[PDB]
């Protein structure tokens, strides 16, 4: 298992513009086309992100094409942060994969503000940061892929996805 395989079975893969769990515009694999009501500003951000008049619908290449681009910025967003860097450094292999979700997920912003759990993850305290990442909107929001990340830092393991 691997940050793409992993990330690809959170996520999904869709071919034609969707609402997310939140109810914004995304396509492909969890890429999020705007927060906009507006489908035409769905659109529009669409074809600039592919560099084609789309019509809405994009290839599985086009929808790779976007996640190669969305899992690099996630990781280069990580080392560029202040705080989420030194987490990342300290982890294992797969502790970082499931860093690098949250991010993916929920942006650099949103997971830098896990202050406590970050803590907790930097000093190896496992079922404490567990406990700790669950009592958040995301945990109550998406809690089966919520757990599955969780399930990953605990234990620095692959179960949650096999
Ligand atoms: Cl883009
Ligand atoms: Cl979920």
């Amino acid at each position: 298992m691997n940050i793409f395989e992993m990330l690809r079975i959170d996520e999904g893969l869709r071919l034609k513009i969707y609402k997310d769990t939140e109810g914004y515009y995304t396509i492909g694999i969890g890429h999020l086309l705007t927060k906009s009501p507006s489908l035409n500003a769905a659109k529009s951000e669409l074809d600039k992100a592919i560099g084609r008049n789309t019509n809405g619908v994009i290839n599985k290449d086009e929808a790779e094409k976007l996640f190669n681009q969305d899992v690099d910025a996630a990781v280069r967003g990580i080392l560029r942060n202040a705080k989420l860097k030194p987490v990342y450094d300290s982890l294992d292999a797969v502790r970082r994969a499931a860093l690098i979700n949250m991010v993916f997920q929920m942006g650099e912003t949103g997971v830098a503000g896990f202050t406590n759990s970050l803590r907790m993850l930097q000093q190896k305290r496992w079922d404490e940061a567990a406990v700790n990442l669950a009592k958040s909107r995301w945990y109550n929001q998406t809690p089966n892929r919520a757990k599955r990340v969780i399930t990953t830092f605990r234990t620095g393991t692959w179960d949650a996805y096999k």
